[PDB]
């Protein structure tokens, strides 16, 4: 509209263009997500309604939700940078592991949050964790993916990003749970203390067989029904469980422990962000000041 004054375009979100703007009334800075159609599910403007509710320090809030001319714009608490962004400028020294914690920590506490709401992220990724310089970051996008089926281009027909999907969703099951979001935040905890991504596919079969070369080809003994997945194929290769040592050195045992939970095959031996919070490795976390250079 024009309570708005663009500042400038942030991007290509995963539905939308994303632009920071500023309200010229209460001089706020927000993110504005507009997004594409055929007037646009009216069911998707109730669910999207229902998650402005969902408030948490740790989940990017979502101001307002504007229906009108079939597009659909999405009015979010502003942050100046993604961890996707900030992992690629710590390339070369690695976010400290205190950091690394404190973010792991806040981000299950966020996921605890959203799914004792009955809230699923479903497609958790850097780009969408925002962080501040006060240390804090937030999910970004958490319940949009259930209000608007499932991924595959964005508006400028970009390459959807499949290396923080869990396996049962790539083996084609149907109802996702908490445990996909799980799933992804181990896919993004390995990368931020690897600086690489732990399953970097660039097809849906090359993600999964990734996940199977390192976790090894899973079978009825680790995830039981896992042979009567929908995608399942009995040809799948049958590749060896990697040493998981070898997977996210030189992080000590407590992270490999906690990380290995998160990873776990069975969604529902998967640990619960809840539980994660519990885990050993959290004993000595703390909150520290990122290097932020914005
Ligand atoms: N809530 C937000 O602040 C935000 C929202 C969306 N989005 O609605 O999709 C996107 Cl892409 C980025 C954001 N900020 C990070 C940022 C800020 C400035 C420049 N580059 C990245």
């Amino acid at each position: 509209m024009e309570n708005f004054q663009k500042v400038e375009k942030i991007g290509e979100g995963t539905y939308g263009v994303v632009y920071k703007a500023r309200n010229k009334l209460t001089g706020e800075v927000v993110a504005l997500k507009k997004i594409r159609t055929e007037g646009v599910p009216s069911t998707a403007i109730r669910e999207i309604s229902l998650l402005k509710e969902l408030n948490h320090p740790n989940i990017v809030k979502l101001l307002d939700v504007i229906h009108t001319e079939n597009k659909l714009y999405l009015v979010f608490e502003f942050l100046h940078q993604d961890l996707k962004k900030f992992m690629d400028a710590s390339a070369l020294t690695g976010i400290p592991l205190p950091l690394i914690k404190s973010y792991l920590f806040q981000l299950l506490q966020g996921l605890a949050f959203c799914h004792s709401h009955r809230v699923l992220h479903r497609d958790l990724k850097p780009q969408n964790l925002l962080i501040n310089t006060e240390g804090a970051i937030k999910l970004a996008d958490f319940g949009l993916a259930r209000a608007f089926g499932v991924p595959v281009r964005t508006y400028t027909h970009e390459v959807v990003t499949l290396w923080y999907r869990a396996p049962e969703i790539l083996l084609g099951c149907k109802y996702y749970s908490t445990a996909v979001d799980i799933w992804s935040l181990g896919c993004i905890f390995a990368e931020m203390v690897t600086r690489r991504a732990l399953f970097p596919g660039d097809s849906e079969i090359d993600q999964l067989f990734r996940i199977f070369r390192t976790l090894g080809t899973p079978d009825e003994v680790v995830w039981p029904g896992v042979t009567s997945m929908p995608d399942y194929k009995p040809s799948f290769p049958k590749w060896a469980r990697q040493d998981f040592s070898k997977v996210v050195p030189p992080l000590d045992e407590d992270g490999r422990s906690l990380l290995s939970q998160m990873l776990h095959y069975d969604p529902n031996k998967r640990i619960s962000a809840k539980a994660a919070l519990a885990h050993p490795f959290f004993q000595d976390v703390t909150k520290p000041v990122p290097h932020l250079r914005l």
